[PDB]
């Protein structure tokens, strides 16, 4: 039946692009192919990254609606698109680390693959400028970025995606090593946004610790594409 | 009588930690060093040491009198203080009442940034790592600390920037930055090191006359007045 319609072009980012529609408060999200890494250093089209990370999402945020978490994510439209309300996003990255790995890992002097003795919770500040930093609850309501109550808030929820993504990963196979979220106001309501796929989550084998994600990008380890496609795999299992 | 001062325990960057004929305590010597940059900045400032003494000195008896725990027992002489010998929390607790150094240049602020919320933050005491930023669970999560632990030291921390807030803040100082350093003695979470303008930003609170470290730092000149003035305006 009826369609949204695809309207103007709001932004284009590193890895999608956002459209209006003709429902104000909806916009679509493209997946492209670009991979990038390094502070816009690095770059490659990686052909039908974007279908992979379309489809991984929209599997991810389909389950994490049906486990009562409020989130953007309304409906796939196609290979690329897909159709969410339109937030106005925290400018805070929320990194959550069950295990060390990456530059994290580098700067404390650790292993990668450190067990951490308690789950880490992080904020990085949106501004890829300033290379987006970590930065801590103090600086960020410090600066005008959130408020105290707005921040327990996306932590409460972030614990609970935490918990539901851990276990469904677990059951396929994958440790779930860290992930990036997102989260917007809708309707004065704070939603999660963004994107979930191999992009913006550290996925090892739980067996051999093979990576399955973006760090085959990022350290130029080939087959990039296999690896997500293994993760849509076992998610569908 | 008075203690005796045995071997050097360790030699850091502006203090050496000597030994005593107490198992319990330590004899800490302000040097005349100074540093930066990750110890890429190096000089020696005459008097800085006795300055640095005398200022933590007076700070300390203050925070003593007041009810925090903390290390402090007593002067010794122009660059040396008795302290109970305590075991470092492996973490440096900054307070930052208004934006400036490190945290305005890595959010892109001015210096003198009015912040909405006084800011707590750690680095992880590791100079070979360069002292980086850490956040709460990063420290329970190296086993740097617990988070129990972590609460108390925020504790005292807040209540420690109340009373230097006013107590600068009386004599034309704006607190501007600190950092300090906690240990644990027989139970209990002590105040440790230093709390001296090589720790603090101090600035005038009408010309904003930079009187710390800062001068040092950038190369600024006439910075043992600084220091200097800091102390005077602290025994008017
Ligand atoms: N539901 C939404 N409404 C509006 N903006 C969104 C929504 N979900 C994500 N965004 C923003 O859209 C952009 C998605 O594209 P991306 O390539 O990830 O951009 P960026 O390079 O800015 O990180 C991001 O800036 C993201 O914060
Ligand atoms: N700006 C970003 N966009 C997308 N994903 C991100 C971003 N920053 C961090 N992440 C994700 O958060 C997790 C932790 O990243 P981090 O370790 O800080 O980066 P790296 O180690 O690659 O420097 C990884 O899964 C990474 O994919
Ligand atoms: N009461 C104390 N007992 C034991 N060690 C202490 C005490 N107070 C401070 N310290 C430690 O003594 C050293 C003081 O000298 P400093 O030059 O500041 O060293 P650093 O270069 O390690 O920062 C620091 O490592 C500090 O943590
Ligand atoms: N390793 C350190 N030793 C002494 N003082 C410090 C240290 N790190 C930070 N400070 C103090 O903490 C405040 C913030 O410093 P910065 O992070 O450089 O802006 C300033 O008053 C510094 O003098």
């Amino acid at each position: 039946n009826a369609m949204v319609n695809q309207l103007e072009m709001l932004y284009e980012g590193k890895a999608k692009k956002i459209y209006a529609t003709d429902k104000e408060d909806m916009v679509i999200v493209h997946y492209k192919d670009d991979a990038t890494a390094f502070n816009g250093e690095k770059k490659a089209q990686i052909e039908s990254k974007g279908v992979l990370n379309n489809e991984i999402t929209s599997l991810i945020f389909e389950m994490l609606n049906k486990e009562g978490i409020k989130t953007h994510f309304v409906e796939k439209l196609n290979d690329r698109d897909q159709l969410c309300k339109k937030v106005e996003i925290v400018p805070l990255e929320v990194i959550v680390r069950n295990v060390a790995a990456g530059s994290m890992a580098k700067r404390l002097g650790l292993e990668e693959g450190y067990e951490l003795k308690t789950t880490v919770f992080e904020l990085s500040y949106k501004d890829d400028s300033l290379g987006d930093p970590l930065i801590n609850d103090y600086h960020a309501v410090g600066i005008g970025a959130t408020t105290f109550e707005e921040l327990n808030k996306i932590y409460e929820i972030t614990a609970k995606v935490n918990e539901i993504l851990k276990e469904a990963f677990k059951k396929q196979n994958i440790n779930l090593i860290d992930f990036k979220l997102e989260f917007g106001r809708y309707n004065g309501e704070i939603l999660l946004a963004d994107e979930i796929s191999p992009d913006t989550c550290r996925f090892w084998d739980a067996t051999t610790g093979e990576k399955m994600d973006k760090d085959r990008f990022r350290r130029d380890m080939g087959n990039v594409i296999n690896g997500y496609r293994e993760v849509l795999n076992r998610l569908r299992n």
